[PDB]
């Protein structure tokens, strides 16, 4: 029948950060459009809330909103009669799920207390899950009261892919972050023969076998009466240094040569025997 408001959004909910424009409509013919603030303060203009009013509209624009930013906000007009129409919007502030300051490749050494960890938040609190394939819990993986998952004996086989994924049920709102798990296995040293024998003299040979196991795998170097042993004439190492063969066997040579086996989660050493 007569003069009325309206807004281009009656009910809005943004990220923080976020920002929008909201228009109030005024069908009629008004001599007053305002818009006001969920305090009750006639907004006034400001590069961050900026209100631009033409004709019979009137548009009011926050930009990155933040916390202070909640509320009912209100459009108002008024004719050249008393009759003062108005229409409101309802802003509504939350936090997206973020995932801040989350590292990857993950690493935990064989035997300890690994704690893979996921800073994630929203402004609901997140409902935060932990899948490898899919789910997970098996009485040896937990989630702490922080969200991280813990695993106590965090064995090799374990390592690789887990999603850290969160819901806001609030929303239907999700997102995930895939993290690497890395074990990392100090090394194992395997050499089937520590006792070898030849003839002095004759010009005689022995290859010395050694072999470790770790995560990364083992740099292995050998050692001799307390020298590192490099190639030359005398020695010749193939197989990643797996394998060293002495050449021109004489009676000087007998005896232990050492072997090290070395990574980023410790070493192992074990030495053969070389008798004359
Ligand atoms: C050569 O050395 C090894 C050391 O394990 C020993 O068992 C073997 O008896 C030796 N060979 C001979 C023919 O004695
Ligand atoms: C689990 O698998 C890894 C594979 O490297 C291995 O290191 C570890 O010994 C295994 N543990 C069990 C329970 O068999
Ligand atoms: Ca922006």
């Amino acid at each position: 029948a007569l003069l009325q408001v309206t807004i281009s959004l009656s009910k809005v909910e943004l990220s923080v950060g976020e920002s929008k424009f909201f228009t109030c409509t005024a069908i009629g013919e008004p001599e007053s459009i305002d818009w006001y603030n969920p305090q009750g303060e006639k907004i006034i203009s400001t590069q961050r809330v900026v209100v631009q009013k033409e004709g019979v509209r009137s548009r009011l624009t926050i930009y990155n909103a933040n916390i202070e930013d909640a509320g009912i906000y209100r459009c108002q007009a008024t004719d050249a009669k008393g009759q003062t129409q108005e229409a409101t919007v309802v802003l509504e502030i939350y936090q997206k799920l973020t995932f801040r300051e989350v590292v990857s490749p993950q690493e935990f050494k064989q035997g300890e207390d690994a704690e893979v960890v996921c800073r994630v938040s929203s402004s609901p609190a997140p409902a935060v899950s932990w899948l490898y394939h899919t789910t997970i819990s098996d009485n040896r993986f937990a989630m702490l009261a922080n969200n991280n998952l813990q695993i106590l004996n965090i064995n090799k086989s374990d390592e690789g892919i887990y999603r850290c994924e969160g819901r806001v049920e609030a929303r239907g709102e999700i997102d995930f972050r895939d993290i690497i798990v890395i074990v990392n296995v100090p090394p194992a040293i395997s050499m089937p023969q520590k006792s070898f024998n030849a003839t002095a003299e004759r010009g005689e040979e022995m290859t010395f076998s050694c072999r470790a196991s770790g995560s990364p795998e083992p740099a292995i170097s050998w050692f001799r009466n307390g020298k590192l042993i490099e190639e030359n004439e005398k020695y010749i190492l193939k197989g990643s240094n797996t394998e060293l063969t002495v050449r021109n066997i004489i009676n000087s040579d007998g005896g232990p040569y050492v072997c090290r086996a070395t990574n980023k989660a410790g070493e192992d050493e074990k030495q053969a025997f070389l008798q004359v």
